[PDB]
DNA sequence: CGGCAG
DNA sequence: TACTG
DNA sequence: CAGTGCT
DNA sequence: GCCG
């Protein structure tokens, strides 16, 4: 499993020799992003994880193609940097790519929001505001901008997270409560705040959004929703905004998730991710002929697969025939 | 040639 | 994978 | 449904 | 973009 991210140590990357080489694809990488190229970007970002992984400064055509991630068209360009120190290419990227940038880092406008609007002639959030038709999501998006793309110390992180613990707590003292992503990865600053809910009962995570929203609304301690369907009760997630209270506070994204304890483990292997961890572990799983979702791991259907027991991160590592990792080591 | 997570 | 419209 | 966001 |  060397063709594998999820089988292998994130912190591999910690010693990066071709910082000059991924430096510069990362910028490729992020204009094929912003112009919508889903997949060409995903290419450039496992081969800058694999520069970023690689033992030792890459210096040959031969060696270079070798690395799994590393293709013919992605050789050219390492051995073009390493000779002149410079990538052609970056100095044709579209002039449209800043702008695609600034939109589609507005929360609910993507990449063919973006371009759209930038067809429409919109350059600036100032034209933005002023002309673009937008959605609930986009407007609160707009307004908290800077806000979302602010990161906080993970010691704020752990305040919202014993804010939404003691809230759902006070009403059913059994209820787990746990902080995932970057943040049980061990970053030093988070982007959000990912908190994972279930009862080890079974059964008593049920009917608890609308009790514990009500709680953290009443505390004013919910400052905007993005995602929230509360009316048909079978609210999974809630993605929102909130702010704690006092002196020199910030504006923090917030996402819960509401889960059966039978579906503990996989359910806090989705959120700790990470993403690209994530891509990795679940595409690894197909070719096993299984299935890996937030909810379980199951063998492939029929032309209704078996789920597999997992009361563990440990069995899920286990039955896809990968050593464990700590979450810190899936920062991938 | 087509998938690329679910 | 779960939302929105 | 297309589009978007979550990890 | 890369991979099988
Ligand atoms: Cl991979
Ligand atoms: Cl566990
Ligand atoms: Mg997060
Ligand atoms: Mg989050
Ligand atoms: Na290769
Ligand atoms: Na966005």
């Amino acid at each position: 499993l060397d063709k594998w991210v999820c089988a292998q140590p994130s912190s591999q990357k910690a010693t990066n020799h071709n910082l000059h080489i991924t430096e510069k694809l990362e910028v490729l990488a992020k204009a094929y992003s912003v112009q919508g190229d889903k997949w060409r970007a995903l290419g450039y970002a496992k081969a800058i994880n694999a520069l970023k992984s690689f033992h030792k400064p890459v210096t040959s055509y031969q060696e270079a193609c070798s690395i799994p991630g590393i293709g013919k068209r992605m050789a050219e360009k390492i051995i073009e940097i390493l000779e002149s120190g410079h990538l052609r290419k970056l100095d044709h990227i579209s002039e449209s790519v800043p702008v695609l940038e600034l939109f589609s880092n507005i929360w609910g406008a993507g990449t063919k929001t973006a371009q759209m609007w930038y067809q429409q002639g919109f350059r600036s959030l100032e034209d933005i505001r002023s002309q673009a038709s937008l959605t609930t999501q986009q407007a609160i998006g707009l307004k908290h901008y800077s806000d979302f793309l602010e990161r906080m110390p993970r010691e704020e992180a752990t305040e919202i997270e014993q804010t939404v613990q003691k809230a759902a707590q006070a009403f059913n003292s059994g209820l787990l409560c746990v902080a995932c992503g970057s943040y049980r990865r061990g970053k030093a600053t988070c982007g959000d705040v990912d908190v994972l809910i279930t009862h080890p009962d079974g059964r008593s995570h049920r009917g608890i959004f609308s009790r514990l929203l009500d709680s953290l609304r009443q505390e004013g301690f919910l400052t905007d929703d993005l995602v929230s369907q509360e009316e048909n009760g079978q609210q999974q997630k809630y993605l929102g905004v909130c702010r704690l209270p006092g002196p020199g506070r910030r504006h923090r994204r917030l996402d819960i998730i509401v889960v059966p304890y039978s579906e503990f483990a996989c359910a806090l292997l989705y959120f700790t991710g990470s993403a690209h961890f994530n891509r990795s572990m679940r595409a690894l799983a197909k070719t096993k002929g299984m299935s890996l979702s937030e909810h379980a791991l199951s063998t492939a259907v029929v032309r209704p697969g078996r789920v597999l027991p997992t009361p563990t991160e440990k069995d899920v590592f286990r039955l896809l025939g990968l050593p464990y990792r700590e979450p810190a080591e899936r920062d991938w």
